[PDB]
């Protein structure tokens, strides 16, 4: 599993065109103030122990940044070794089921196997920016 | 090299604390309308024909996307086999260089080792979010 965490001011995203054939889950739109954005890509034999470590260190970046929001962003891009979208779509709803038994804000998980156009902002300190992988 | 393109409405970015100890590039702040923002992760063993692949797949990419701005946005995150910075500094120099040879549009290369704020608006049709990499 390779994860990028952006610490944003604000995030948005709308669903476009399915990039499946039936994407699982509803179309949609969302808008969020200040969150950690996880950009996530689901990789090849990532199981429940990379979902328990994933969710475990989400938590506690988010801790530290004392963010009260984490939003869950499926994305095929961050990696080269990718789980089919199958697996992908389930690895994500357990890391999201994961995620809140581990941190206490509000916790989004965006839908999975849509095309969507998105809006960040950004922060620029030393900790807005940061890269993880997770194996088992 | 890994490079991940973004297919932007809009983008901007701020310098704000340096993440070096010199940066090579002095500090700024820049904003685009419409643009192809490609995040770009110099690795290890990245040389002279790296550059070229990635400026000639840039150009390639931006025109079919109808595009005429592209920004080169230094980015350490997309790898686990990274370029040292010196290294990493003078390759970006070099594709920067190597794209306005292969692409006829603005290339504005954004400061290196400068932690930044930034803020994209990001297309949603299918082309508007790819990764590549190349080698040599
Ligand atoms: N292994 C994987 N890990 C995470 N997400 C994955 C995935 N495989 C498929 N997806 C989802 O299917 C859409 C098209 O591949 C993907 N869409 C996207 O990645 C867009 N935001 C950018 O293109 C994503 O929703
Ligand atoms: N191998 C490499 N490829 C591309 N960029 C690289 C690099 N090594 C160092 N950098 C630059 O130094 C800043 C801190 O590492 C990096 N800063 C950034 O990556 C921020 N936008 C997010 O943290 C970047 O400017």
């Amino acid at each position: 599993m390779r994860l990028l965490y952006l610490h944003a001011d604000r995030f948005e995203y709308k669903t476009v065109k399915p990039a499946l054939k039936n994407p699982p889950d509803p179309p949609g739109e969302a808008s969020f103030g200040e969150a950690l954005v996880v950009f996530t890509t689901v990789e090849d034999g990532d199981g429940p122990q990379t979902v328990m470590y994933a969710a475990s260190d989400i938590a506690s970046h988010s801790s530290r940044l004392k963010v009260t929001t984490v939003i869950l962003y499926p994305y095929a891009h961050l990696s080269s070794r990718l789980a089919k979208p199958m697996a992908a779509h389930k690895r994500l709803i357990e890391l999201e089921g994961a995620l809140r038994t581990k941190f206490p804000g509000h916790v989004h998980r965006a839908p999975f196997g849509w095309a969507k156009s998105f809006s960040i902002a950004c922060k620029g300190h030393p900790l807005a920016e940061l890269s993880r992988s997770f194996t088992e």
